[PDB]
């Protein structure tokens, strides 16, 4: 009488094993794959900057294989990590592989010849390329 | 009635280690490789300059081994890194190894007689190489 | 594969990627064999 | 019947997990953070050192930013790691950060006007710093 | 009656776990000691060559603190890393250390006055030494 018992047992414990196999696929699946996807990496560089009256243009070059958005660019001073002018672009800006693109610092900000600043720019995936220049 | 439980779960474990195993075994293959054929560097040299006018023809020598094409030229100022003309070519150029090409700056930017200016060339890699001349 | 290729333990054997596919010169590809249990092996060059 | 059986199994299982976790958060939040917290190093250096009989005077800042305790001073042999004189201070000094404070070498120990010695002092909590003089 | 398959089934997993205890030991133990002893290091230095008729010897002085080995010599050619002469020599020879040994370079090879070679010496355990001469 108990062996009926033991059966029905083992046929629900088989069943619950079958469910983890199927959720543990799953998840094995996803979270793997997930995670070797953000194994791969974003990079960037500046080829060169220029500044007309008060806005500051820079180039982008992209020397990846995946396309690359713009969101941010800030001048930042020296030593200190202080933001002078910078935020959020109007629209983000999509930069081909093998391409350049022509990045606008936001807004208006002065600056005084001679005197350090760094220009960076800032991707919608958080990677950083930054690089110094005179004002003139 | 347990041990038929414990079975399904080694069973399962087995499989999931054998997933893994196949995932770990593709990505690490992946990444090693990428790892290895971005470690190649290319290097890069420019004979010499000649302006026609207000046009500027740069002769470039790739003596690396694997071609590499060329992306932008810039005329840049001395000492404060502002560039006065230059670009995305109209057509990338490919340069042959143990070749020379000529490149001509984009667009036309007048010049100074006399004055200092750094002519500069990029890779679509993102390879940089320059050098200065006198404007006659 | 039109038929698969039984490599021996120890041994080397020729593998042709099936079809027939255009490349460009000093661009980037994997190259990639499975087997029939499903290991996986891969790696890169740079094509002529 | 065996039902009953495996349900109080099930649920002592259940227990036993909950006193897992318990211990395991403790244990891991403990060690983690002593691992983060002896992370931190520490830096010394020896502005300069005087001589007056066959006394030894260092005076020591702390470019760090830590509380400090001095704990030994050594006259070393050159090239030979072995010491002439040198041992516990009779009472450890507190040296704030950003401050100086005087040391003298215990005991008294003769010296060789113009042969090599090499002063060290030694904190605490292991720091190593030293520099060599030439003794008058 | 699962309470009982439950204790055999913990004492298996209790005996499992005596054994891969007893395996990582071992392992963990041979491994780590090779592995430190293979991390050691080899060191050696040639004094002078001399040429007779035909014949190149070297002495080869063992700077380091372990008996040294030395199988073949060699003679190479200038930028082409080719070899003229050379192979394994007929009974390796050992060199113990703080002392010096002569060296001949197997067989027989001609050599040009006043010519560009490379003597090169390997160790058993393939430690390389080597410098240069001109050819009498």
């Amino acid at each position: 009488e108990p062996i009926v018992a033991a059966v029905l047992l083992i046929v629900v414990a088989v069943i619950g094993a079958v469910l983890v196999y199927l959720w543990f696929s799953g998840y094995v699946t996803r979270a793997t794959s997930q995670a070797e996807q953000l194994s791969a990496a974003e990079q960037l560089k500046i080829e060169a900057v220029s500044k007309t009256g008060t806005t500051v243009s820079v180039n982008v070059r992209n020397v990846g294989e995946v396309p690359v958005k713009i969101a941010s660019a800030y001048v930042l001073n020296a030593t200190t990590l202080t933001m002078i002018c910078g935020g959020s672009l109007t629209s983000p800006q999509q930069i081909d592989p093998g391409t350049i693109q022509t990045i606008n610092v936001p807004g208006t900000c002065n600056l005084i010849a001679g005197a350090r600043y760094i220009v960076k720019v800032v991707t919608a995936r958080g990677t950083e390329a930054a690089a110094t220049f005179i004002s003139p």
